[PDB]
């Protein structure tokens, strides 16, 4: 599954809802150390809807259990991630990933 380590915490009562875009600031790196994306180096928080399968399972578990303001390292299994197909030319079959994730807001 996911797991959620706090690296800053939020205001611990605005968290996402039902119909709510998420907006965070992601940075994502294979568990073996190397770094595949970050939205901070592109200077564009990173949007998502709550509820509508846009993104992996575990970010969205992680996210769903933030509050506004908050920082977490997410660490996401396959099976709430890529799983054995991986994701083509990119996340191989297998991996486990981190995700440095804070939430910034909710539209
Ligand atoms: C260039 O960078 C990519 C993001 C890259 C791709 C490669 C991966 C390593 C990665 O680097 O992100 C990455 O860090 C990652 O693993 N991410 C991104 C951050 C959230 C977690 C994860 C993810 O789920 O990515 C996602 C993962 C790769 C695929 C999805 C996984 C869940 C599954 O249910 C979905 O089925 C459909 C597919 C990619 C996204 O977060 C983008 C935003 C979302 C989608 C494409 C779909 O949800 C799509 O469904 C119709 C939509 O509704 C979108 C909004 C429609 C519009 C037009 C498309 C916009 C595309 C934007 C693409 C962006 C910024
Ligand atoms: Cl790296
Ligand atoms: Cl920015
Ligand atoms: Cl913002």
């Amino acid at each position: 599954g996911v797991e959620i380590e706090t690296i800053s915490p939020g205001d611990g009562r605005t968290f996402p809802k039902k119909g709510q875009t998420c907006v965070v600031h992601y940075t994502g790196m294979l568990q073996n150390g190397k770094k595949f994306d970050s939205s901070r180096d592109r200077n564009k928080p990173f949007k998502f809807r709550i509820g509508k399968q846009e993104v992996i399972k575990g970010f969205e578990e992680g996210a769903a259990q933030m509050s506004l303001g908050q920082r977490a390292k997410l660490t996401c299994t396959p099976d709430v991630a890529y799983g054995a197909t991986g994701h083509p030319g990119v996340i191989p079959p297998n991996a486990t990933l981190i995700f440095d994730v804070e939430l910034l807001n909710l539209e």
